[PDB]
């Protein structure tokens, strides 16, 4: 009944926090199964933590909606992780040569003959916002390993709003070639890597790592960036949370949701399943009983649920002392991933 | 009633910021008609939110008069979001080609050949004024994406007052060729890209971004923009509102007003409609029982409200229910956008 | 009667500031018509205003004169604005051509042949000192607009005092060339426009903008002008007064003066006209019952008050409802500016 | 009677600094005429003011003698003006031509050949030290104008006794060439200005600015002299100071004097007159009832009062009225100046 | 009798201070002559100043023993001053010549071609070390006065024992070609003066000034030398003391006594003469009735007062009131030198 005791100090209560709950007017009311058809929902939560999963904000602060604005309408709930992933998309590799009289012809140098420029285009795909964006990207040469390189100072960027480019759309791509105020590299060996780059145009380019900033809100400390830095927050998200993909044909989306670990005696987050967790990650709700998205199912006859071979081999472990037979109604891995194609 | 009584801390009741009000001697009034014709006007916004848009100022201290003077008097409502939105205007590029002794001539180097100049000029149109700019622009070269640039130590610049240009008015373009204190780079293939140069001359430049400050105001910390950024609201703010563009035949206007989402259960902005909106943003009001502006009409037969897809087809599958058939009598789109031609 | 109430907290009361007022020794006395003839003059300013012009002192500190001492005696009266603007003057442009073996003869590049260089001098019109003076100023080429630069960190300067110049006068000017220790462009076409500098001497020297510091007073905090800027008023200043220039044949000025929006029902600033703006701005007192200089006559006989458009069609336009027909005795326009030939 | 009563709290009364007062064991004694030849002095001083002068020190911890020990013993009183000012001379001007190899000959660059070098030795004539300088000065040639440099990092020195070279006395000069670690400038049109130096060896050095600090004391706070900068406050003293000039044959002297201006009814500095003030400045006493030096008269048979035009115009001016026909009986001018020539 | 009252606030009674006095167990005890011969000695300082000579330590405090340990037992005293000053020398200057392809022959380039690089060695003779050594040295051709150099990041050096070398004895001396990172400079004018060098190996280095720190200790605030500057001091120390330099065939030493100006009716330090100040500076006492060292007899038939003219000409004006005719019993002079030959 947990008699208005609190042991986190996060103005929550225990059974608040251990039955259902939700929030109206900035304050924890307990729960009625009357207000679901007035448009509100249910959460549950973790009464023993301060945050449950690591991303930076409280259990109250991500249920109530005094934390941003721009962060989606799902990360509203404690189950799932509030924290962003961007990719880098390449074309348009362009090169300029043989720098003093030719396309040897005896004043061809062995080094440095061969600029490279490439053209990229940033896009982020998760829940929240990045308000700067430093990636470290390297090239490579059908395997050689070429040069590695930072975002300089006039790349960097500013924030990135979910689910858009870097260039808003109708923009063309961003320019790369530089080793801070240095034209980059030749391709290495003169004479035979531009006779590799002959037929050979297989220059990749690999994204390795990120780094941006978030924001945190008060009223008279209003809005800052300056140094809530999220390089040090996802070694504490990766190593508790499990990954969900889903695509369609024209988007994705990719999101990070908690579990437990059974061997522990001392931990208190709410147990789930992955028919349960699809529901809480999106906005997909039932349309017939089973789980729809906005226009679409997302039915045992509609997924194309392509596992990889920690979570095949671990559910084909456990798949045989139910007797219902459903992959939906089975308890998360802690460490698990899952793809949805559509 | 609501009895005097706060629940955001923002000076303000909530029984006033429910119903009409307005502000007179630094003190909320509650409201009564008959004002009006005296020259004062009326207000509403949010009473659970210590600022109503993404903007870094609150509700009563928008809607009183000190929280700037620059800051043009549409926005001292709380419904209209004042931040500003900077273009950049090209013209002139010119070259300087074929470095040593020519206009191949056996010593022309196939990189770094022809230096690149183009003249630019700032210009701002919205509400607020940014007392610094760096835009990074870039250029592309009919479809080849070229180089990409930051402004510079010495063509940042400085205070951008509304409505003007960086220069004011009567006074040369400014001059840009850098990377750090470095010319910039050959248009880049040599003899082959000043040969594009020759009957192709479409070095389109292009504006990505842009960065700035602003200013709070205190009696003892007087005015400070040594820190407050303006690269942290954006996100915020384009997240809510929708924006709306105006344009005569010798200016140009673009403003950004919120909205609500109906899924919501706890949002607690005003409803609105487009035809209140367009007077709510501008200093617009009815001339006949209809909108006027300044001069001129803004009315059914003299608009020229051209959409896009989103807008357009929402609207039209929206306007089926109502029998009035009036497209300035609907509710809100969180993420439309108006152009009003004239 | 003001009962001794304050609404601003910036202790003078608020009938005093709705009449008139003046200060002596550092209390607010509250007027007698007897000792103007004693030395004294006479103040009226914004009750309801902490600072009633942009300017970054207070009413009282505006008043009494413990706010510097280098600012001229004008400035003491809070309806002018004690902000000051800097001219650069150009001369002697020389140059340096042709780096190799010449004045084509084989060993001429055309780019970085012929160095440029510059001589300037500055100079303060206005009210205030400015203790650091950083301007950015541009060249141009018989209309192309060629290479902007910032005073380096050897050519900024130090304290600039009221109607001086920046070498004081008995001084050689300056010598400007350079872009970050880099000798600094050449006339960039070098066969073409080293050929329009034969018969084209037509650099001009233009002035974009200018950025300095002030400084403020205590006792303990005695005097710093290292956090004060002043690229952080002028959109408050020039926003609201409106601007005045006057000019002998020796001596120029020009003055920034407020008044007030009719539409605004919530302004407190007194009323103003021309004829006694002219006197509020300057030391110029009535000599026979008109305006007079400190020797000059200034009146209707004397006057060459050339206007601009936006000046004129107003005047025009509101020059018919009166009889007296007096050019002096109007309602100030926000955002007018006039000049006094003489 | 003042009653013991502190209007400006500088804890010393009001009429001890209205007639005249003197200091003995830190405290505030009255004034008697019989401890003069004790050794004793009179000083007076602004009774409403925190310090009279722009000179950062109070009134009272100019007359104790508890500001600093270098500062010469004329400084302790509160009428003079303890600032310095520091002069610059130059000689032997050495050169490095024809960069390649000459002394055209097909191989001298027209830019970049003859690198400059030249002698400098500072020298402070005044009443202060300061501890560090920067000036930046620059050259001309005949009426060229030619480049400026600041003190670089390594040319900068340290403290600067009174009365003072900055390399003692007995040692070689400063060599300067640099622009920030870049052997200077060509003497610029190189065959045509090296032979402008053939038999014009006219490079005249000539000072702008110099940049320094001071030192302020406290027993937990011993001595800083980190931020104190001495840039933002001679605008403060010459726009009220008047100035004195001595020289005998093997020294010189410079002292700033306050005054009042008579119109502003709200000045409480005390009068002066000049026959008052050069004994007033200096060391000088009376021998035989006339001021005379250590060793030297200076009286009306011994001075060569050599003024300028605005001092010469407004004695001529008001040499009309007094009787007596005295010069040294005048009342101060606030801006003039005056050289004794001995 | 002072009644334990104290002036200054330096926790010393004024009547100790005024007569001799003693610091036993860190307490100031008064005097009796007994314990003279305990090992104890006495002392007298100013009451009236937190600390008499102008160096950063208080009376109380450089009496006791509690300040530092490195500094010689003969700084305990409140008469003499505990500052040190640094000596450098030279040896072993060597070239580097003729750049490209000789020892003119047609590629000596006439800038640029003999590199300098001196062997330099630093030592300290005084009272006290010196944590961190910048000397600014200078070069001089046989009255040419060439180029300045300021010590780099790399021969900065550190601590400064009192009487060592910089590198302890029996280590190689210190290279120095440096311009930050710029091999030197070429003796300037190649080919004539490098045959000045030929037969004029005259490369003479002076020093200039020098840069330190020094420490100051509490137990919590252990011991900081990061921002305690020694450039700051010396104005004041020079300014009141007078110089004694004694020096034996093997060793030098040099010192700084305080004095008192007789006109000034405030001073408050007791006399001197200079027969005891030879005693108080150094551990100097008498072996037979007059003044010995060490193992040294220092008296008349024994010393080499070696004075100059300033010194001289005051001795022999004030020689002859007294009858006793010694020069070891006569007051002091606030700006005298002496020098004790051996």
């Amino acid at each position: 009944e947990d008699e208005d005791l609190d042991t986190d100090n996060d103005n929550i209560p225990d059974s608040y926090e251990r039955n259902g709950y939700t929030i109206k007017d900035l304050i924890a009311v307990k729960w009625e199964d009357s207000f679901a058809e007035q448009g509100y929902k249910k959460y549950v939560s973790n009464y023993l933590e301060s945050n449950t999963a690591g991303d930076p904000y409280t259990d109250y602060e991500k249920a109530s909606g005094s934390f941003d604005k721009a962060i989606k309408t799902e990360a509203r709930d404690p189950l799932v992780a509030a924290y962003p992933i961007v990719g880098v998309g390449m074309e348009k590799l362009i090169i300029s040569t043989n720098e003093h009289a030719s396309t040897t012809g005896l004043s061809i140098n062995k080094g440095e003959s061969a600029y490279i420029n490439a053209n990229v285009r940033y896009y982020n795909t998760g829940t929240a916002p990045m308000y700067k964006v430093t990636p470290t990207t390297n090239l490579v040469l059908d395997g050689d390993t070429l040069s590695t390189i930072k975002a300089q100072e006039n790349q960097i960027g500013n924030n990135l709003s979910p689910g858009d480019t870097y260039p808003k759309k109708g923009l063309s791509p961003l320019a790369l070639n530089t080793m801070d105020q240095f034209s980059s590299r030749l391709i290495a060996a003169n004479y035979d890597q531009l006779k590799k780059l002959d037929a050979g145009k297989q220059i990749k380019l690999e994204t390795t790592q990120v780094s941006g900033n978030f924001g945190t809100k008060n009223s008279s400390g209003q809005i800052v960036t300056e140094g809530n830095s999220w390089s040090d927050y996802i070694s504490q998200i990766d190593s508790i949370s499990a990954s969900i993909i889903l695509d369609t044909e024209n988007e994705s989306y990719e999101r990070r949701v908690t579990a437990k670990n059974l061997q522990d005696p001392e931990d208190k987050t709410p147990e789930l399943t992955i028919g349960e967790a699809i529901e809480k990650a999106f906005g997909a709700t039932k349309k017939d009983g089973l789980l729809y998205f906005n226009d679409i199912p997302i039915d045992e006859s509609c997924v194309e649920l392509i596992f990889d071979d920690n979570t095949a081999n671990k559910i084909k472990d456990s798949l045989k002392t139910l007797s219902d037979k459903k992959i939906y109604n089975v308890k998360l891995e802690r460490g698990m991933n899952i793809l949805i194609k559509t």
